């Protein structure tokens, strides 16, 4: 492909294509390639014989004459987390999963769905069931959950992304039977919702992974093009280029975009919402969209600078895009959604700003850059600024802001900033039901002294010790203090490490917080 | 003093010695070197004709001619935080200190304490007195916990640790009368309360801010039981050496200290109850006692290093210390509290641990000691095992554990670690009372996977990202189930960089917690 | 244990105990716990019926009933490098290994022997059996070759080191039976000769895995003392401590050793030969015996200095401690084999050696001591010098020496340095038959310019930039040109990072290479 830089074209895209139902067959009647069983330490217990004591694994043991029970034993699995037994059989395929002693709900089920999901991949299945040992004193309403985190965890695991890759095999997996868990119009409702959820995680995490040369501030314009096109019932579009912010005054977003003549920057503007008449609470959606970050004239050094990883510098912004992806599918009434992305990336040339230059926000307030890898923040300034200009009640914002924060709470949890104790609650309660981790960190109002500026109204960037925290005050100076407004940085659980990809990490918590409004 | 490295030798202490009282005494009225007057945003409103419509203040002013209204208005006092205007006239001197609009109890009447013994200090003052500008809908309850919180702020704004200054000016304030915020029994025994919290604070901040050939293991030790001969009726000391130690098998505190053969290591016990009948919650309060740390031969390099610094390393032993003394003169009913510290010093020689070694704890766990530098939580998991085995209920920790969590939380914010609900409610609570900053951090278990050996048990040292977190983690091998226990980091702020001074931090919110149980 | 560092107790040594036999038996009938086929990719071809060609394997699928043939497909199994499928069944357990397309002699039968082992493992397999899908065309000594190496990769892949763990499970691997390489006494012999190296491999592993509070210079020389007396008609021993070295004049190592007053050093001296009458060629095996390398005064800092694994830098005398035990079970005539170890650690005192001391060696030559980082090529020099004056022929030393050669040959292949075209020659034959890994690299002459001293006869330490090369140049100093001499810089593969263990790298090698002279 000509104009992009290495001549690189993607392959067609990997998202899954998986047919998924809820069935009340009887395990041991199922027939497919693939039965995976979640099974916890107590559903292991074993009677004076040595024999399974739970009905469900006693009969299947029973059906295979104790060559389930016998692999069992040798292979010491006894339900611990993380623990699996793969069965090959004339007739099929059984897989044991160790859900642990204290499986949570919903992040034990979406482990089990995505240790069936790797099982089926490693042996090319294309028909799979998934069923729990055991379903004792789980209500209906916790079986309807336990069932849609495991389809979430089937669909997700499924996943590779191969549009980079010049060989590669493209995912056996057909069909997923959920059984045990309920059937019917409630159960197949919420399964419903979790495709609907995994579209954007997926949408998410291809916008990440793929790199910057390939996703550029056009393109990341041209995708959220695409989700209001495909949705355009209930989702408008409206794209600024770098003229139209320069009238609006955004010029901290244009400061960092300066240095980058090669890709210019767009400012994406999505607005959800169905088209009846009831009150609407309004809502939105800010992500930070970094196409690529090197630092500007503050490059990125050091052996682990992770200079290589900054096209995940867009993570908040894959975010607020694949909650887009699933809210046009979902369509939930009553709330009205602006979907907000400065999108630019962070270069050096002769027309980029410079360390030391004062750069003056929409809303006025001036801005000492003495660090222009702290340039996210100056992005986000106009971003929030435009995000409260839309009359919002609410603002998230979604950041790869800080080492600081990885620092604090690891490569896994998200840290939560807020001034409002009530937002804070609704995205608690909203990460528990979709299993994201995240935690709120102090916004010490203390700190806000070290962010003084000999000559502007502040400078960018703080001491190390507190980096999160300076942040956050930071953005806060950019927020009416009428709209309720929490930041997110999620510089760490936007990208795993291990598995060398991005988790679209976000998307189903920010999809869970829109609908409890 | 000729055993002491450099020959140094200690001043007399500069405990402060204040007396303070409750008093109706009319503001106006009021004789002696300085009133402090404590004013809000809203006490400093004026009228038509520039006149401060607060009673007092107007009062005040009138008596004055206007030279108080229009030297404040010269100023650009207008009650913000921080502000403050001072003014010298025939018969006194008056200082108006800013509360801002958002006044916080306790911590602005510290401030307001704190800004009134620094204006005492200034004009070398003996008898001062503070009141506020206004104490409309203030409860007889909320003005006692004001007046305890001002007699804390001046007590400990006054403190100067001249001990090792060859020429220094001994304080002269000598006594301070609360004004306006209520007189008799109920009142004078919470500043009685306070001022034995500040005995407290103070003996924390001289046992921090001497330096490590001053404050070795046994000085510490002998501090220990001086606290303990003082309150001889209440409190028993066990003073353990090396040999004793190695008999209770505490094999990863006797590692750390095996380099230091010319500073021994001490394990102080210190019991408080009293001698009554009634039932007793067993409470410990476990601190980190690293009288001195170089890093051992993981030695600490680089130009923030801090190396200089860590004879504050000690600091979470200075705040046990510290509720000890506190505790012994306030004699709480219905609690029995465990002091443990296992003080030495991390130092190199021929006898030192080297990196890599594997070490024991008296639980039988093996430790791989990936870095010698992460020597606290070693001592601390043969104090935390030791604290169990004495019946306790509950367990705090108080360690300058981590870098980690001063990059997370800034320099003025400790952070709690906790399995245990319950016990984080508790100490949040404690904290709010005592004004002390702290904040809950997450023990995110999946971390725990980066703590495995290839030989020991585990690791001592994670990796950089979410270093408190794997600390708090690793702590938690070393802690009975059944007790409840939680470890706060205070490598932040028991030392303060624009003071070039410790903090005595902890003490306070120590003994806070105690008397809520 | 008291007198311990760390209080430190190993429990029982797990060095395998299996019983390992050659059988004749057809594949199919045997009998036991689990049987593992080594595959190429040749031997899983398929005809037009998806059915194996190999007689072997469309045997056992035959009796399968096509479940063999089934999970080989759904899992991709194709015989490729790495790959293997699990099979359990009623009756018992098969496990395919691939071997790849270019299947070399010996590594290739290592690698299914620790496959073998790893499955064996993992099922907690007794009794196991191992063949090749394949024979035709290896003629019979190819045959005996290839069945001991695969039990060599059984004993060592089966080895589990957990001595210093508080908990876990001893391996249950009982029996290897290799079945279809040939019976009898020329087999068996092999087969022997293979345990006699792996219990050789095995002491070297532990030697190494041991931390340094454990294996100080004192216990090294005890493992010497402990093989010699094992031995004790074929192995003499003389163990020297630091005053026999000093009237031996042995300055640098002495200097190396200064430091370290707390673990005193030995020079280790075994002689291995049969008391027959024939001409004995005269060899000596010298290993570097850091138990322990801090640096020194040069302390090694920074984020990969690798100073908690320096416990490894015993390695090469681990390599030459193994060889003497193999030796002593193998007896060769026609050998005298030295095998000198200068055991020390390098530590930070007040005795210690400061960086710029010159240090003069046992032959007269002076040493400017430029970085004490570069301490084992001082103790080498001693050991060189010595080694040269017992008389032998030629020499080796393996030394886990430099940094540099894991930058050059990566962590897997040892750098061979050596003024003498036959040894070389010699020690690349022995590597392989051993199939460990070594290169040999050039000894440039004119980069002992670098070298020269402005005050000693020389430096220690030249640049970075041929920092190899400099240090077998150093060691040349040391060494009688009469002597036939090579070096061994084993920095990398002695250690394991994948695995976090020692791999006893060395001791093969020289068991070779002493059988071929
Ligand atoms: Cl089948
Ligand atoms: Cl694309
Ligand atoms: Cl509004
Ligand atoms: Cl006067
Ligand atoms: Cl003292
Ligand atoms: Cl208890
Ligand atoms: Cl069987
Ligand atoms: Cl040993
Ligand atoms: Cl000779
Ligand atoms: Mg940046
Ligand atoms: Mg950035
Ligand atoms: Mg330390
Ligand atoms: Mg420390
Ligand atoms: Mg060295
Ligand atoms: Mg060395």
């Amino acid at each position: 492909a000509g104009d992009t830089l290495g001549l690189t074209r993607p392959n067609e895209s990997d998202a899954p294509k998986i047919s998924i139902g809820a069935k009340d067959t009887a395990v041991v009647q199922w027939q497919g390639d693939l039965l995976a069983i979640g099974a916890t330490e107590n559903d292991m217990a074993r009677d004076e014989n040595s024999k399974f004591k739970n009905p469900l694994l006693q009969q299947l043991d029973s059906e295979l004459n104790g060559l389930l029970s016998a692999a069992s034993s040798e292979e010491d699995f006894s339900g611990k987390s993380g623990q699996s037994v793969n069965l090959r059989f004339p007739g099929g395929r059984i897989t044991l999963v160790g859900l642990g002693s204290s499986a949570s709900s919903p992040t034990s089920y979406h482990s089990l769905g995505q240790a069936a999901a790797a099982a089926a991949k490693s042996s090319q299945a294309r028909n799979i069931a998934v069923a729990l040992a055991s379903t004792d004193g789980l209500s209906a309403e916790s079986k309807i959950n336990s069932a849609s985190a495991i389809a979430t965890g089937v669909v997700l695991g499924s996943f590779e992304d191969n549009r980079f890759r010049s060989e590669s095999k493209k995912s056996t997996l057909e069909s997923l039977d959920i059984l045990g868990l309920g059937t019917g119009p409630e159960i197949e409702r919420k399964i419903k919702y979790a495709e609907h959820v995994c579209a954007g995680v997926i949408l998410g995490r291809e916008l990440v992974n793929a790199p910057a040369n390939i996703v550029t501030p056009a393109v990341l314009a041209e995708e959220a093009k695409k989700i209001a096109s495909t949705y355009s019932d209930v989702i408008s579009v409206n794209i600024l280029d770098a003229e139209q912010c320069k009238e609006l005054k955004m010029g901290a977003y244009l400061a960092v975009a300066a240095a980058a003549t090669e890709n210019p920057p767009y400012f994406i503007h999505l607005c959800f919402k169905t088209p009846t008449k009831e009150r609407k609470t309004k809502l939105a959606l800010v992500g930070k969209g970094l196409t690529f970050d090197s630092g500007g004239y503050n490059l990125k050094v050091g052996a682990r600078s992770r200079i290589e990883l900054m096209k995940n510098d867009m993570g908040g912004a894959a975010a607020v895009l694949g909650a887009a992806k699933a809210l046009g599918e979902i369509r939930p009434s009553r709330v009205e959604v602006h979907f907000i992305v400065a999108a630019c990336e962070n270069m050096i040339s002769a027309e980029g700003m410079r360390p030391g230059d004062i750069v003056t926000a929409s809303n006025g307030k001036t801005i000492e850059v003495n660090n222009t890898d702290a340039e996210g923040r100056l992005t986000l300034a106009d971003a929030l600024i435009y995000a409260c200009n839309q009359g919002v009640e609410k603002i998230i914002d979604l950041a790869t802001l800080t080492g600081a924060i990885m620092v604090a709470l690891g490569p896994s949890v998200a840290g939560a900033f807020t001034p409002n104790d009530d937002l804070a609650r609704e995205v608690v309660e909203a990460a528990e039901a979709s299993g994201e981790k995240l935690w709120r960190m102090p916004m010490e109002e203390s700190y806000w002294e070290s962010m003084k500026s000999g000559v502007a109204d502040m400078i960018n960037t703080g001491p190390g010790n507190g980096g999160a925290i300076t942040g956050a005050l930071f953005l806060k100076q950019f927020v009416d203090e009428k709209v309720q407004w929490l930041h997110l940085d999620v510089a760490g659980p936007v990208w795993s490490d291990e598995k060398k990809n991005a988790t679209g990490y976000g998307v189903s918590t920010l999809v869970e917080w829109v609908l409890r409004n």
